[PDB]
């Protein structure tokens, strides 16, 4: 009459992640946001483009697209 079990496999690891697949980003990594991302993932959220172009805009904390990025902060609900 007596059972228990201890020992298991946390996160064994610190490095950061891409903000989208969570993913430890090592080579070929951007670094957005006080963050990495992956040069594959990091795109827009409305237009899902890349920002190879030129470069992105951060707008609460979200990676957007000049076009939209600018639409948003216009025509549409925003916060300072
Ligand atoms: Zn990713
Ligand atoms: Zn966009």
């Amino acid at each position: 009459g007596s059972s228990g079990s201890s020992g298991k496999d946390f996160l064994a690891m610190f490095s950061p992640k891409c903000g989208g697949c969570n993913r430890p980003v090592l080579e070929n990594y951007l670094s957005a946001m006080d963050t990495v991302w992956h040069p594959e993932c990091f795109v827009c959220g409305d237009c899902f483009t890349s920002f190879s172009t030129g470069s992105f805009f951060e707008l609460d904390g979200r990676p957007f697209c000049e076009l939209h990025y600018h639409h948003r902060r216009g025509s549409g609900p925003s916060s300072g």
